[PDB]
C-alpha cells in the first residue's frame, strides 16, 4: 500500500480532460476520508466522506479560501463501506469537477477556484488502505 497521508503532485496543476483515478479499500469501522485538491495553501475540492455524522453517512464537499471553509454542499448517495476495495475518479470538466466510484456517477462540484492550472497538488488521507492514484488525459 501507499503511505497515508499521500500527496501527489498534480504537474502545472488540472485541466478539462484530465480524469484522476484513486484505487484503495476502506479500513475496518472507518471514521473519515478525505481527498484535498490544493492551490498551495487553499482547498480548491475538498472531498470528504463521513462514516457518522450524527448516525449518518454523508459526503461533505467544499473549497477552503485564506484558511475559512465555504458553504458545504452535501450528497446523501454514500457508496463507501468499510472493510470493502472503491475506485474514485475524479474528471475534470470545463464548468466542474465530476466524481465516479465504482463506475458510478456520485456529484459534480463547480469550479470555485478559476486558477486550474495552480491546483498542483492531491491530498489523499483518512481511513484507507491506499493501493494506488494516478492521473491520464483522456
Ligand atoms: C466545519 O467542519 C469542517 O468542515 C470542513 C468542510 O466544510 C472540513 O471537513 C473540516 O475538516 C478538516 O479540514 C480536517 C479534518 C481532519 C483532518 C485530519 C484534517 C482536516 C471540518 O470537519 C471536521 O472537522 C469534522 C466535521 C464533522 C465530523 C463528524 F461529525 F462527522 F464526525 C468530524 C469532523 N472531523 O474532521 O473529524
Ligand atoms: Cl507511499
Ligand atoms: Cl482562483
Amino acid at each position: 500500500m501507499l503511505i497515508v497521508p499521500y500527496n501527489l503532485p498534480l504537474p502545472g496543476g488540472v485541466v478539462p480532460r484530465m480524469l484522476i483515478t484513486i484505487l484503495g479499500t476502506v479500513k475496518p469501522n472507518a471514521n473519515r476520508i478525505a481527498l484535498d485538491f490544493q492551490r498551495g495553501n487553499d482547498v480548491a475540492f475538498h472531498f470528504n466522506p463521513r462514516f457518522n455524522e450524527n448516525n449518518r453517512r454523508v459526503i461533505v464537499c467544499n473549497t477552503k479560501l485564506d484558511n475559512n471553509w465555504g458553504r458545504e454542499e452535501r450528497q446523501s448517495v454514500f457508496p463507501f463501506e468499510s472493510g470493502k476495495p472503491f475506485k474514485i475518479q475524479v474528471l475534470v470538466e470545463p464548468d466542474h469537477f465530476k466524481v465516479a466510484v465504482n463506475d458510478a456517477h456520485l456529484l459534480q462540484y463547480n469550479h470555485r477556484v478559476k486558477k486550474l492550472n495552480e491546483i498542483s497538488k492531491l491530498g489523499i488521507s483518512g481511513d484507507i488502505d491506499l493501493t494506488s492514484a494516478s492521473y491520464t488525459m483522456i
